[PDB]
């Protein structure tokens, strides 16, 4: 069977199992973790929290997370490897570019961005030999000309290697149509693309449209429920309405319409967050102490109460991630 | 009574500094970019080999020390600096602070948080290396942004606590030194601890003598950037400006012939690797200035001595002025 690159080497597809497709170990910035580890307290304390948070998720049944932290999110793959061993949970690193690219990237052409994505997928990240197994992009509304270059190079890298592509959208936007049109003009099939953060909006026909076209619907922000008055305006902006049941009911909504094979459910959670207000992580731990165990401990039983069969959720959590992470040339 | 400054190899006394270039770069990149994609420079080894050959060419021309004012967001690899320092046998001073390409993990911080980060790389060390920075680089492009004010204030407070000096980036034509000097003084920073850089990008001798009279060091640090009618490319004419190196060097004669030889610092603002601009800009630069950072001791100094400046006045500017500038209070 096919193999999938992890931060501990390649693993057979059958061993991925229960997989979260959009997660972060640390949401920071390029080189920030090395230069200022005291921002989190200490690098030792961040490894402790991440390892402890993953063993809690592993106890609930999670076996693999897809860390979609890219170069400009501060992806330190050695940190991803250290917590993958002490917790015994497969982690799949990513390549691509978020929406905080340093100008050493913003000045690059699409051909140059293609060679850098290919390097991290085929050669390895930095100097570790660890390769990524997924590509991450991002757009802010009407995508910038450079963001359009990024979307082009990611699809060209995906066509050469078969590695999938997952996107960042302000799900409360219609970046999906804009991202899909650029992907379709590059000849990439929608079965290798995930329009992430689709659970922010309540537009059902926008989700059904993506799935009917073959795209993977990433409902990957489940624990971000309505904040109420339990946080500042910064929290309410990034965490706010609606409730997590409203997000989880979008899984039930697509399943009832025959698109059970087009769903990927995750948390978009992290254990370190530097690209936002300070101590936002303590707010997120008040709202969700389960962390990456939220979906197995809370989302799965909530759907099961509403009459969703467990074989259907066993395909959304295991079958589709295995199908989507397998390099398809 | 016992003064010494931190280099990338460790503390050395001020007496052993000598001929010092006060604003140079080994590599102009972005944070974490060198180790993530070193093939952009052909190879990391080739970047070292070219850098070591360049500094030996400068020490053969009399250069004994340079200051690498590359910050975290300029791609400063303190280990790369330590390697080329021992290999070329040239003292190099590292730098903390922030340039005008900070990531989200930096733009989202407050004045105290940035003050602690600056104090970290000055007292504790940079990254996990134990190498301490001996200067602070701040940057405003025209009028200062609200974030750049917080940086300029965090540099003044960190300077007062450690006695370490501060150098700036200015769009010399817009006279950023006026607003920069006002905030440095509102934080209680003695003007003799600050150097307004890129002051030779303007002919405003009323603006230059004003800063020298107030007690600031004047950074005439872009000497080799002589604009040639090279036809292009448009990116080349935008980086080299419009004026000749004789015009830049004559600004040294004007400030000496004004009474402020104690207030001048001369440098190249040169580098051996450029990723934060267009591709192959480094080849165009080495084509124009083949002497690299030996341009000033080989061309500028003989030009000024031909214009009548005594060698004793020149020795104080290139040796005594930087030594006085780096010795902490
Ligand atoms: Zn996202
Ligand atoms: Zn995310
Ligand atoms: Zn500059
Ligand atoms: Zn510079």
């Amino acid at each position: 069977g096919d193999l999938i690159n992890t931060v501990r080497g390649p693993i057979p597809v059958s061993e991925a199992g229960f997989t979260l497709t959009h997660e972060h170990i640390c949401g920071s910035s390029a080189g920030f973790l090395r230069a200022w580890p005291e921002f989190f307290g200490s690098r030792k304390a961040l490894v402790e929290k991440a390892v402890r948070g993953l063993r809690h998720a592993r106890a609930a049944g999670v076996q693999t997370i897809v860390d979609v932290s890219t170069f400009d999110i501060g992806r330190d793959v050695r940190l991803l490897a250290e917590v993958s061993r002490a917790a015994d949970v497969h982690i799949v690193a990513a390549t691509g570019l978020w929406f905080d690219p340093p100008l050493s990237m913003r000045m690059r052409s699409v051909e140059e961005l293609t060679r850098f994505f290919l390097r991290e997928i085929r050669h390895g990240i930095e100097d570790t030999g660890i390769r990524a197994g997924i590509i991450k992009v991002a757009t802010t509304g009407k995508a910038t000309p450079f963001q359009e270059l990024v979307l082009r190079a990611a699809a060209r890298a995906s066509l050469a290697t078969g590695v999938p592509v997952t996107t960042h959208t302000s799900g409360s936007q219609r970046d999906g149509e804009q991202q899909a049109a650029i992907f379709e003009s590059e000849g990439l099939s929608p079965s290798r693309v995930c329009i992430g953060h689709s659970d922010d909006t309540d537009d059902l026909r926008y989700l059904t449209g993506l799935a009917a076209r073959g795209y993977l619907v990433g409902l990957d922000r489940m624990p971000y429920s309505a904040i109420g008055l339990r946080g500042n305006a910064s929290a309410l902006a990034l965490f706010g309405t609606r409730s997590w049941q409203t997000r989880a009911l979008l899984i039930k909504a697509l399943i009832d319409r025959g698109y059970k094979d087009r769903i990927l459910v995750s948390h978009d959670w992290l254990f370190g967050f530097s690209s936002y207000v300070t101590n936002i992580m303590r707010v997120m731990d008040r709202i969700n102490p389960d962390g990456m165990a939220f979906v197995p401990l809370r989302v799965i039983p909530f759907l099961r109460e509403k009459g969703v069969p467990p074989e259907t959720l066993a395909g959304v959590t295991v079958a589709n991630p295995a199908r989507f992470l397998s390099p398809t040339v």
